[PDB]
């Protein structure tokens, strides 16, 4: 048993072609896959961008239409500070709603009965929520509260082509005021993509938030969007359904070939392993079995499955049976990234072109072992900064934001702005400012000078082991 | 005397378990400590955030209520430039104060007699301060000044449900005008945390600062906050007092075990040292005694003490006997960081996982010796930039800010903005701008290219000494 | 055949001078070329800057003159949100146009018949474009559209020293409104450069873009500029035409000398190659022939040709036969860069001064081979981020912008701002935000820690091979 | 001749003390010098800051008093766009000037005859400048210009407690309009520093710049400041004159000791050199003579001279014989930096503390040789970017600013903003944008990946040569 088949298996495509009449089908498939998958992603992106733009621009238009005195960029400071201001804002929202068709540049339709759960069939609900009992008397340092939340609702209806004016807010025990209503509009711009326009229903919520009871009432407008096909569409003028099929067939072929290669590898591993058990004791091999498994074909199969799922979802969206543009975009984009990466398989046969992969495979164990110890320090800093500085520092507001701030600091990014945020307000206490000084200096100097230096040293050390000289 | 006990002492928890019936209690304790201390920090953070938000939002509301024409973001340029503007601002502040209940969204109560030290029982004090004698006559390049500061006060009282209008400011010798008053409000939002609301007393100071006599009078509003429990609270609806006890008991157990280990180490060191003095001359060992001391147990004991102190302070705050949220937050956060870090003790038994610690211990002496020489250069630059460029450069205003700017520059951060601040005004003199050019180029090129390179070289050199190959 | 000529050829200028009576003409030429080409670039820059400034300042003035309520910096958010606002903006533009001479600080002349292609001889065209048939009825989730674009035009003429007021916009099917007109003005500031002023014709287009049909209509103003000489110029007061000739002659001399050197090298290579074919088998040498070619002379010849072309174009522009300032500026600037770089030729004879060039020549093959594998990963990330995040992330809007963002991220620049753009809106979906987290963390950690580290290792490895020790 | 004196000379202070009764006077002097010079710098900084703040705040106040509609931050876009706007701005400036005492918060005095050179004894000059002959007729693409500048002046005088209203601007040939006047005020805040207030004369120039003739007229206000002592000052209440003498004496002592050491070194070098010429041929030594010269004493002497000059200038300023605060601040700050640095002399005797200095001395020759080649590339890029992109890119406006931009780019700073400035306007031509892409990508990749990597490699290589292992 000379066993030249083992050597044949771990051969490059050129070597396999020189050996047998083996034309490389997987490689040319992968090139075609890169081209077609990238083109499909871009084609989908046209429609996806149209949808996102429609949503965002309608929301901005609503903010200008319904928020008294609103200007772009003021969103996070937009607030009322007097009873008169609050009343004027609420009444302005309702009044603008009642005359929308006469003023708006967009073609909106009212949605009868879309006033929210506290609506009783009316199209707009004007709700104020307050404590069941509130007896706030700071003058005597006394209060009597029943924290039960009471909802008082006023129903408003559009004229088919007043009551809300008599609103009396219980300011001292007010929790919030909300305005709920729905508007319907058609995304006509989809015609530029030879698609039939969909019906969009925007659910608009305006909140006057007094939950802090701090004398300042933040005002915000949020929208939910529901996309569905029009009941009676008609376009007079009215290819990629076949391009999606082409992508699907290419990815199916790649999947089949890669699965055949994986089964071949499994069989070869099993035959070699039993022959070895015959050559010496039985059960010699524990991990070389895994070495027989090449992860590039696994990656390719995963990418094929993701691409097929994305293509099917895209076909459903075009067919109007689905409106999940974000999920489809994520599937297609991840697939595109993986398809581009997978071609690296054929560069690993040439050591001069495989520096990155070889280095990574030799460095990963030590890197992971080092990161075990770095993780505890990093998480301790994350939690400490999140709780201690979160109230005072804009960049420490949430756990994910604290992580972003610390990760950027490790990379030397946004350092002075991080210090200056504390200089600006000192945390309104010299002790908090001093703590921020210690926290930031220590974290930056540790992670930049020791952790990152040693991490890089491990990477370059691995490279030094694998480089030919 | 075979002395296997010495070897037993410097053994890993797994080795100690294999040797005797020694179950690792300190390690599992540390894991439990990490969990419970982190959870306690987050739980405290809920309340701490509520308090901070109340303070900040009330201050912003005051700025909008009392500062004529105030808009968010203008705080550092907000100023008056004419006598009419100054008078209008002062009168607007007082007028808004007198009608606060009718306009404010928050429920504020006046504080009778809270008008400050220059108040004589009135709730608002309107004070102007000027030189005792001022005869400023620029026309003749003459002046006659008695720098004694005279305070002239006007008392204002709220209506229990005018005089200040006749204010005549001595502009040519005016130092500043201040408005002092106090407002009381209840932080009702604490109910969301199942806590009883506290009474907050805000001390409000508005300053029209003419100390520069420059024709521009900066206007600012500052608040002090005093938190105390309400006299007669009553909430109808109304666990972590036991979680704090759990944390305290866990940290006490860890403290006891670590102290026992430290005493054991001391005894072992003393016995080994006398046996060595018997084996050879007396008083051989000078520093290995210190090697017998393991600093991880010292760190753990310190963390336990800090955690207990923070927990006790938190219990006091909940009990309403204390309102020091910043001190408690700092104690708890530092404790959390130290508790997370301390688990690294058990990674030091495995050289593959101890790269950071081992490198640091070998590199620290050379790093400190190098930093001795770098410190003099750094401090010279700090003082030079603080005095020479502080007047002209926003980022060189104070010593701490100069240090932040230089430290960020060392890390390659905010470079062009630092240059552009000087380009914008040139320091209003070509000589100062040229000096800034030399200062910045020299500091950046020295510290980035030589100091940091050599510092990193020392770190990686230490790592090269300690890495197995 | 001793063949000392080969050794003579690969000799330094000092060695050649010591050998024969060879004075270095190319080196002194290159120094003179650097001086004269740099001076010529700066001299041209005077005029170029004047032209650019005229264009930009006129455009800003038009934006202030014709865009109702326009303020600097609002350009990308400037939009209308109500029918009244749109009508007011359009009418304001036309009204300001009709009274331009009475109000504008610049001296503009109307251009009769410059109203655009849809003008029928009038100086201003006010066009609205809408669908041929539009029956948008969101109320019933129905529409009937003929996507044919209909253009309806109103002609306006200036008074030689109304109809447009009756404009009725078809809002529900409106695509856009445009205002086209032309203005003529003289760039008098060119007199400061002793040049005769040119006639500028600005083509002004104002667009009210409703292509999104989103209830928000962006308003923008764009200008095309046409530069031509005045028919009857007359300046009473009225050197570098000779400086351009000097530059041309210097570059011609350099070109001739370098071409002679290249021909000499070719002849020497051909003689050596045939002598070698005589010494051993025929056709021994395959690539040393190319080694006989020195690329510095090729670079110099290219720079000479570019400098001559730029100088000729500059002479044409001065003569008023050409107005292509950007092309000329690019030719002259590239030439200047190349002329400065080319002097490095004479530093390559001294190994202590040739570190950069020698390192680069040894490192380039491995660097290119490594970049082959890095390119696929980089392009996969580029496409994925462009499509998936382009709609949600300001820095991922276009392919070139995505490339700029990723390239800057590789260099550790603008990291936290990139994360915060996603924090601000979350992509309006938690799934998109999570994907952005994974995308950014993975790309940054891969490219900063592995790719860049290995790239630098390759560079320093090459340097280690070429450094004398 | 055993010559132990040579070895004695190159000995550390501790070794010299152990050898003879040599107490280290220079070292303790240097410590005292650091303390006293730093304190003196800070003390001077108090006064310097007061002066700068007075100047800046008065200028801001003038901008608010005289610039119609001015708001903070608008300075670089502040401009007029219509004839009415221009007239209103000019008249507002003059009107506000005429009622300054009634409105301003500062105490300003008019300066009779301070209206500038074109004033004929009046306190305010209102000048318009225009071409001697201007016949701008864009309608016919004709012009007739006599570029001679004609100045037409209107004199305005303050009421001692109209004509300017009839100003007719020649818009079509207007070059600029200026308003010149002077105001006098006293810097009373200097009293807080126990100093007698000085008289400040502000020269105010307001420019309406039409030099571009672009339909947009930038408006700016600039001030010159002249400081002189008051004629008749009188302060009722009214140490560092002795602290300056203490600094002077300390620096004189250091100077004398260092000069004595330098003379000693010269004599020792001369004696050793002649003894060597006796031991072997004459004129053996060429450069070791220079090795006998220690540059730290030269640095110290330079620092002493600078400190003495700064102290004398500071004494003159306090005495009111001088007002050059910037020159004095620069002298004192540079002196402080040098005094701090000079203490490094005593760390060079201990190799563990001398890593930086030793590395630098071994690396400097190779670093300078490498920088020779890098300089040509850097300068070529600087000039190319300055001319080609200066008109289009905010960060390439001037040579110094281009250098700052490129230097920051080398350090990885402000990269995406540099790209985005070009994305925003594309240079208003796709060709310029493409060139910017090539320019930036090439410069960044070359300088970050090759130049900086090799520079650092040279530094660390030198360190590797000098490190003990
Ligand atoms: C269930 C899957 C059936 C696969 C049938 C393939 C039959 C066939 O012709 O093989 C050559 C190529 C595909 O073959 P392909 O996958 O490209 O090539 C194989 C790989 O090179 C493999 O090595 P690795 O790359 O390292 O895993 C090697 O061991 C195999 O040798 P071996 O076969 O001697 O053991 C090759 O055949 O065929 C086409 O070009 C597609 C024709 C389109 C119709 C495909 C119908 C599915
Ligand atoms: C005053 C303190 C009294 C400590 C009493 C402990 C008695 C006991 O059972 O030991 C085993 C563990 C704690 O024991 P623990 O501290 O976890 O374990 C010790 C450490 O491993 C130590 O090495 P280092 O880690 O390197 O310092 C080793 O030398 C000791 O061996 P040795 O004793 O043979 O000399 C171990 O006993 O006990 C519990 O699991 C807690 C039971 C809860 C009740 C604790 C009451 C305080
Ligand atoms: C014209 C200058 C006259 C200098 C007179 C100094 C006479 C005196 O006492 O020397 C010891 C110290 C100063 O002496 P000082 O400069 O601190 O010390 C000298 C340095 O250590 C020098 O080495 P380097 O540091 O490497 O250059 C060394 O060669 C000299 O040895 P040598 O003399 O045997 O050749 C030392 O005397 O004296 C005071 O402590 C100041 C007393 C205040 C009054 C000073 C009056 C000026
Ligand atoms: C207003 O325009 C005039 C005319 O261009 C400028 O006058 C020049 O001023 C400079 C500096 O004061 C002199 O060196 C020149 O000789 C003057 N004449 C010319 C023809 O340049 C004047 O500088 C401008 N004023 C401002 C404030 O920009
Ligand atoms: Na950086
Ligand atoms: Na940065």
């Amino acid at each position: 048993d000379l066993r030249r088949r083992l050597k044949y298996f771990f051969m490059s495509p050129c070597d396999k072609f020189r050996a047998k009449g083996r034309k490389p089908c997987k490689l040319m498939l992968q090139v075609v896959k890169i081209l077609v998958v990238t083109v499909q992603l871009i084609l989908f992106g046209l429609s996806n961008q149209l949808v996102v733009t429609f949503r965002e621009e309608n929301t901005i238009a609503f903010r200008h239409l319904f928020l008294l005195g609103y200007s772009d960029g003021s969103d996070d400071t937009f607030a009322a500070y007097t009873q008169e201001q609050l009343y004027q804002a609420i009444f302005y929202a309702v009044d603008q709603y009642l005359i929308l068709p006469e003023i708006s540049l967009g073609r909106y339709a009212y949605v009868r009965g879309g006033g929210g759960p506290w609506a009783n069939g009316s199209a707009l609900a004007l709700c104020q929520r307050y404590y069941h009992r509130g007896h706030v008397d700071p003058a005597n340092d006394t209060f009597d509260i029943d924290p039960r939340v009471v909802t008082d609702c006023i129903q408003v209806d559009p004229p088919d082509r007043a009551s809300y004016k008599n609103l009396t807010l219980k300011f001292h025990k007010l929790i919030n005021v909300t305005i709920h209503f729905q508007l319907k509009t058609i995304n006509l711009q989809s015609l530029i993509n030879n698609e039939i326009p969909d019906c969009y229903t925007f659910s608009i919520l305006i909140t006057f938030d007094n939950k802090a009871h701090s004398g300042r009432i933040p005002i915000r407008l949020e929208t939910k969007t529901h996309i569905q096909e029009c009941k009676h569409p008609s376009v007079s003028r009215h290819f990629r359904l076949l391009f999606d099929v082409v992508v699907i067939l290419t990815c199916s072929l790649s999947f089949l070939l890669c699965a055949r290669s994986l089964l071949r590898g499994f069989l070869l591993q099993n035959e070699f392993v039993v022959f070895m058990w015959r050559r010496r004791g039985r059960e010699i091999s524990l991990w070389e079995r895994l070495e027989f498994v090449n992860g590039w074909y696994i990656l390719l199969v995963t990418s094929d499955v993701l691409t097929i799922s994305g293509t099917v979802m895209k076909i459903g969206i075009e067919a109007k049976n689905l409106a999940s543009y974000d999920v489809c975009s994520i599937l297609l984009g991840t697939s595109t990234l993986l398809v581009w990466v997978g071609v690296i398989r054929y560069l690993t046969f040439f050591h001069k072109y495989n520096i990155l992969i070889a280095t990574l495979r030799v460095a990963l164990p030590s890197v992971m072992r080092f990161c075990c110890c770095v993780a505890v320090i990093y998480l301790g800093y994350c939690f400490c900064g999140w709780i201690v500085l979160g109230p005072y520092h804009v960049k420490f507001r949430s756990l994910s934001m604290v992580s972003e701030c610390l990760f950027s600091l490790i990379n030397g990014d946004d350092m002075f702005v991080t210090f200056a945020a504390m200089q600006a307000q000192q945390g309104h206490s010299s002790l908090v400012w001093l703590f921020s000084q210690l926290y930031l200096y220590s974290f930056i100097s540790l992670f930049i000078y020791m952790v990152l230096s040693l991490f890089i040293a491990l990477i370059t050390g691995a490279y030094d082991t694998i480089k030919h000289p």
